[PDB]
Order: C-alpha cells, then structure tokens, then sequence
C-alpha cells in the first residue's frame, strides 16, 4: 500500500500532487497545508481521488515517501528561515514515518537537503534531494526521443548544484559512447534545452517520476541530489546532484560515470555549500 | 469516446490536463502546446496528447481556452488576437464541441469565442462562478452539514471577489433566516480564497465531466444572458445551467431583491461597452 | 512659493520626484510616503521633504498622485480604496490646488479624484496623453524638423497603444498631405515606446512647471469630457487644454472624421460603464 | 568639468541619470543607450538639463566616472552573457576615459567589477562597484538620525559580498565604541533595514552619492567593492564591499577596520567568487 504525503500546500505542493494523482502513483496520498487556519481545499472539494488534505503533522504517519516543498532579504537570512521552517517539521515527519524516503523540493535544495537529514537522522541513502532530475530527464528525452539515439541517450546524465551550471557526465551501464558522438549529441540537446525553466509543474512532474520509482521500487537511476562524500574527492558533508539507483530504501547504489578538471566545478561547489551550511543554525 | 482538447500549454492548461487526467474523466486528451509542455511528454500520460497541430483537435467532446495574454483594453485586444487565430479553426475540427472558455476575462473572452465560431450560444460558455458556487456548495453541505439548503445557493454573475448570490428552489424550501446564516458562515470560510490555475483547473474537469459524461448537473457558468435578469444585451454572466453533452440546456430559475439586479445589470453595461471597443 | 505634494513613494512617486528636482521646478517638493523612500531621505535633495504625515501638504499648488494598487474590477475598487483615505484630506488641505492624477487607470482615477475632492472639474486632470503627445510634437518638429507643424498635433482620448491623432490650427495650416507623411513617418519612430515610470515621471514634470510657473502651455491632459465630441457623460478623457495656475483654462479646438468620434465616444462608454460599478 | 557617462539604458540607467540630474552633480552627463535602433529619448524630449543621449560610444570621450548599469537559464550562463557583453563595452569605454573612474552597478556587482577591471587594464584603485554602499549608507543613517548615535553610526560598515548577507565591521576614525553599543545600536538598526530591498531607484541614488564624491574629490568613505587581495588573508584576485575613500583619483585608502572567525564569511565569498571567475571567458 503506497503512502505518499506532499509537504506544503503551496503551488509547489499541489503541482505535485496533481501530477501524482494524474497517474495513479499513490494508493493514498496526503497533502500537509501549513496555511494559518485555503485554496489547498479545492482538491478535496472537487474530490481529487485518495487525496487528503490536512493541517494535522500525524496524518502523514507510515508514508513510502515524504516530499518537502515548503519554502519561506539577504541570501543567509533567508536559507535560515526555510531552516527555521524545516525545524518545526522534519523531526516530527521523520518520526511518522521511520521507514520512509524523504525527498527535498525545497529550495536551495542542496542545502534543504542536508537539513532534513540531520534533522531527521535517517541514513543519508533515505534522504535525497531533486536535484538535476528535471534537466537529466529532460536531457536523455532530447537525446533518445527527438535525436533519436535511443541507447546513447539514457547514458548521459546533469549532475551537481542545481542551477548553477549544467555539468554533464556520461554512465556506460549500456554502451560505450565515442566522444565525437557525446559531443555532437549533447551541443544539439543543449541547444533545446538551454532555454527551458523550472516551473512548479514541471518540478511537480519530476517529483512525481522519482516517487513512482520510489514506491514501486522500480531500480530505475534518477540524478537526486544525494550525500557527495567519497564522491569527486569530496570529503565534505554536502549533498550534489548524482545518478542513483532508486527503490522503496532510497539510493541503492551511486552509478559510476567518467570524468575529467570538471570535477573542479564539483569541488567548487561542494566548497560553497558547505561553508554556507556552517553558518546556519539548525 | 470522450475527447477532449485543452488549448494552451501555460500552467492553467497543463493544471486542466492533470485534473482532467487524475479523474479519469478523458479517453483522450490532446494538449495544444502553441509555443513545461515537453515534461508532460516526457511523464508519459496514457491517452494524452501532446501537439502544435490545431487539427489533431479534432472530434473533441469539449475545447477548453486556457490560452492567455499596457492598458485593460490593450491587454484584453492581445488576448483577442491569439482566439482570432485560433478559435475559427477549432470550431471547424469539432463542430459538434462544447466550446469551454478558462481564459481572463472570462466574460469577454466567452463572448469573442462565442462570435468566432459562430457555434449556438448554448454551447459556449465561460467557466464563470463555478469554482466559487462549488465551494460555497461543499462548505454547507460537508462542513455545516446542510446536504440540501447546500445545493440550492449560486455564486453568479461577473465573476471577482464581490460574490453575488441568489437562491435556486429545486429540492426545497430554505427560509431567510437559514438562508442568512448558512451563508454568513460560509463565507467565513470562503475569505481570501482565490483564483489560481489549479484551481481553476479543477473546476473546468469538473464542468468537463458533467458535459463528456451527460450528467445533466447544474453548474454556474458564464452563458449568454440576453432575456436573463431584463439583460437586453449581448453579454455573458455567470448562471446555474445544466450542462450535457449538447452544452447548456435548461437555464436555472432562481428568486430575486434589487440589489442583485443593479449589481447584473451594471456588470452586463461595462462588459457590454468594452466588447465594443474590441477588433473581432 | 511653489510648492508641490507628491502623492505615494512608489516607483512613480520616486521618479516624479527626482524629474521635477533636476529640472528645478519646485521651491519646495513634500513626498507623501504612505508605507527606497529612506533612501530619497538619505540622498538629502535641497528643498525636498519626505513625510508620512497628510497635513505636511499642506498649501501645495500642484497634488500628483502617484499611487497604485484580481479581476479588473476588483483591482480598480482596490485603487479606488486607497484614494478615497487619500484624496479628501489632501482637497482639504490644498484647496487652491490642481490635482494632477498619474495614477492608472488614468481616466477613471481623475473622475474618482474629481468626486472624492469636490474640486471644479477644471482644476482636477490626469496625465492622458500627454507623455504620447509630447514626443510625437518632439519627433515631428526636432526630428524631421517640421517647427511650426509638429506643434499641431495631438494624441487624443483615453490612454492605450491605439494612438488617436488629431490637428489644433493655433499657428498654421496643415495640408492633408503634410499631416498624413509628419504623423506616419513620426509613428515609425515611436513604435514600442511604453508607459514606464521615468516616462510618466518626466511627463508630470513637464505639466507641473507649466501649472506653478502659469505657463499657458497647451498639454493634452486627461479632462472632463462632458460637452466634447458630443459626449454627455461624466468621463475623463485626454483633451490639448491650456494649463496654468488655476489648472485648464482653455480646451482648445482640433478639426474632425467619424472613426475618430467612434473612438471617443466608445471609450466613454466603457469608461462610464465601469465607474458605475465603483463604490466612492 | 564634470562629465560622466552611464552605460545602459534600462531602468538602472535612467535611475542613476535622474539622481544624478536631480542634485546637479554632472556638468554634463552622457546616457548610452544600446538598444537596437528606445524610451530613453524622453529624458531628451523632456530636456533634462545637460543630459545627452546617445548610441555612440565615443559619445563618453574625456568622462570622469563611467558608471556600467548594462545587464543580459543557469547561473553561469547568465554570468557569461553579461561577459560578453562587457567585452564589447568595456575596452572601447577604458580607451575614452583613460583617466576616469569605472564604477560597476551591474549584477553579480563582484564579478562584473572584476571583469571590468580585466577587460579595462585600469589599475584597481579606479575600478571599483557599488558593493555595499547602499546598505552602508542606509544602516549609518538609521543609527545617525534615527537612533541618534551621530559619531557613532559614522563607524559602521557592511562589507564583503552583496546580498548574501550583511556582514558588518567598524572601523575607529573618530571614537571608541564599546562592544555592548555596538551591539544594541546594530540589532536595533538590522529591525529596521533587514526587510529593505535593492530597487533600480534605490540603487541609482546610491550610485549618484557615490559619484559626487569622486567628481567633487570629497575622499568621502564608502564601502565599494575594491580588489580585495592583501586584504583579509585574501590572496585571490576578487573584489569584494571595503570602506575606501573616494576622491578624484579613484580609491585613494581602505580604511582598517577590527574584525574577529568572522572573516571566514569574507574568505569563503572570496573562494566561491575565484572558483566562479575561473569558469568565465574573457
């Protein structure tokens, strides 16, 4: 039975759970709204399928998946607020659901990342953020679906901070790539998908795609933002996009790619990252 | 089969694709991507298309306008130019449709689609107070427990935050003084809820379900209201009709007060004036 | 003493402020900060006081407002709320003033202004067209160098991308010929040219030095309608009026055509319509 | 003769044109609009005093102040794009002015000044950016005229790197402050500033102070950001918000400041610019 609760029930929350119900994913799905004791009610008014709404922490208990979309000026003091926000919740939904994975909406999601984790204490392959998921899926569709390379496609992946750049690495799960090939392929697919956002429906959309696979426990690989240490060299407590393995227990499994230099971009992030995360108060 | 095509690809038009999905209400949606619509490709919805071809529109049960655009007029005559485009194509694909308009101002633009497609005033209709009439409904009838006198009030009119209401008589008689008070009550719950395009989304599949399905339920949805509250002009107000696969087909009788009338009547004028400034 | 009261710290306010400060035309400016306003403080122009207190307006032979706020309807009556807090206590305390209305919807917030001040209709006008007006004369008699021309035309009516064009014949005989080639050629320069808030601030600057220094400079402005082109409604449309101390002193005349009437006459419509819809 | 040329004729532009105007602080001031062959021109058809219009870059000749306000989706992208744009400013505007001061209001203002800086060849001390001079302004005037420390506000700056947060220093150029001053007079100033903005108003008021002070030569401090190696254990090449007098001649002196720890926010802006900066093509 897949329990599934949305976090928040702003515009974030509700493209989520929109794009959940559209197809059938969750056998009961429950949509926190934190709003002072409004519009979130409209998905029961028109009776949107196994959705509940509530205001009542509880009502999450025994959830698969919990996903934080909830979001509250200098750059620090507003990173704290969402922290602040994050405080007053996460233990308690950590708690209902012991067993559950909890994924990160929430931006900067990085750094939202890593709060859920030690605020909830869950191993880190249970805590993951979206990460790049929404550019990589997007990626690998361009490639397979309208360049039509159909086995190249899948193998290239967007990794690291989201919105910061758009690093691109290649798996070989599958076939070996030439580098003329990676080359061409990805100018042309970037050409498409250099200009396109990160709108709550599409964001909604990947969140769905990665629940599915959470609940079903598909083993399919998604780049989530996960725990970057022992990866790239990093040796810091922070959180990058990178390609996992997911199921009902999280990342199962970190999918190896071939880089070179680039790794440099990834290090300067995580550098980044981590000293913001050492001002904030959790 | 129930076809539906939803026009536009902006966040009220994919908001209408996913409730419309999520109720199961749709043998086959076509999304009319006249540019997020590639991620709703890539989620993979069965029986959904996705397209900038206005004719694989065609046959639909129903076409929803979610399409959307300085001064109002400017504002308003730009939104015009895009159904100029548009909508004398669409009418021709599916003739037999349901013409549903969702885009602002929804009065105006029900009205422009209505003169371009040159379809019966009965099958087109703009989705009007219908989203404010539902959740006025469901406050009584689920949460102050009046499962009948709930059913019998009707947000109408123009829509916008001044919520006009009348009483219609079809199950029961509701006194004034319950009249009053379940409405007082109601409203208290229904305060700075809005109009956002998820909303709205829900209350077009909603409409949508009534008309592919052939419910015959009352909806409040802006229809043309000539020989409707002495409205003597071309102008669409919100009205509780019943919808079917044929569009509106019985205009609902509700019971009057002047106040009412002043506040239709003068709404009628004002839309009335500015469709005459508009270039069709 | 020339003093002048900007209405608002808003964008609009600040760029009216700073426009008729580098031009130095105000012995003394009060900008009314109803909430970057502190930083306007901490600039510390000459002869500049910022105030949140009504009554510092006190004797001011100009009032611009500058303020601004849904459904149209709904975001016009949230405008119309604010001015009505505003625009009585302000009439009180400036009762010799001209009320200069840069606040939009232009038209309708001048008539709002007009009722709510109790002021004679010559001595309350909005912006209009006058921003439009004054770089169509500038294009025309700077840029193609037509000198005396260029001072004969006017963008008329209510305010919106459709420019209404019509000639005044206080110095000159324009041919067809000539007014048909200066207006075209002029419109080919000022295409997508908008309404941004240094534009309307610069515009006001302009009108104000024209009212304190008693210039009689004509300026198409937003102005009581009534017994022009056949109107007979109390509508605020853009007119070529001169302007003074004591506010329009003169409309001046301009020569016919009946698309241009059509214009005049169906934005009145649609203008009058609304306001009877606004709770004053 | 004081000219001065703004860059840039979008809001920001017309903005630092008004304030400039409004105080007459330019004997002549040159606005270079480099739209595509728009509503500039009404600062012309208004006739505001001394001000030309222009599209020609040599329109700048002989400047005192060269004021940049031009600004161009991931983030380094977007960085790049105004890069690029830069690159066809900058070197033609340098060779105009050879004597002038550049000062950078276009965003992210770090990076942009550093790219001026390279783009130019100016030495440093005439290449600086707005940084946070208007939050510095702003904090001493809340502490000088609203909470009535009149010495004691003129010793407080916001430095580093703008909008991430507001790191505040004092400098010791006219008296002592206790520490526990310091800490009312700032918490109670921070209640009043910390939920003020960065509007294009606001900044071209900065912008026109700023400008009065190196054309009048009045070597006024302001905190600009300056290349800030030598400064902070800063060895990289990073410009970052430091009080500097102003005159004439461009940044003449920063001005010391005592400062705990805290220097670790300076030095992980400086990093996280450096590893940006790296990334860009000049």
């Amino acid at each position: 039975v897949n329990k599934i609760t949305v976090v928040g029930g702003g515009e974030l929350g509700i493209a989520c759970t929109l794009a959940i119900s559209a197809k059938g994913i969750a056998d009961r799905l429950v949509l926190l709204d934190l709003s002072e004791g409004g519009a979130t009610m409209d998905l029961e008014i028109f009776n949107l399928p196994n959705v509940e709404i509530s205001k009542d922490l509880s009502a999450s208990a025994h959830s698969k998946v919990v996903i934080f979309t909830v979001n509250s000026q200098s750059y620090l003091d507003v990173v704290q607020s969402n922290v602040d926000m994050f405080r007053a919740l996460v233990p308690a939904l950590g708690h209902y659901s012991q067993h559950s994975v909890l994924l990160v909406a929430s931006q900067p999601v990085e750094i939202m990342t890593y709060v859920t984790w030690k605020l909830s204490t869950f191993p880190a392959n249970r805590v993951i953020g979206i990460g790049c998921n929404l550019d990589s899926q997007r990626l690998q569709y361009i490639i397979t679906n309208v360049l039509k390379a159909q086995t190249s496609g899948k193998e290239v992946w967007v990794i690291g901070e989201q919105g910061e750049d758009k690093v691109l690495t290649w798996s070989g799960q599958e076939e070996v790539v030439s580098h003329t090939s990676q080359v061409q392929l990805s100018n042309r697919a970037m050409e498409l998908l250099r200009v396109k956002g990160q709108r709550s429906w599409s964001v909604g959309l990947s969140v769905a795609d990665m629940v599915d696979s959470i609940v079903n426990n598909k083993k399919k690989v998604h780049s989530v933002s996960a725990l970057a240490k022992g990866y790239y060299d990093i040796n810091s407590e922070v959180f990058l996009s990178l390609p996992c393995i997911l199921g009902t227990n999280g990342v199962s499994e970190v999918i190896k790619t071939t880089l070179k230099t680039v790794t440099e971009k990834l290090q300067s992030s995580a550098s980044s990252i981590h000293s913001l995360q050492q001002q904030l108060k959790l």
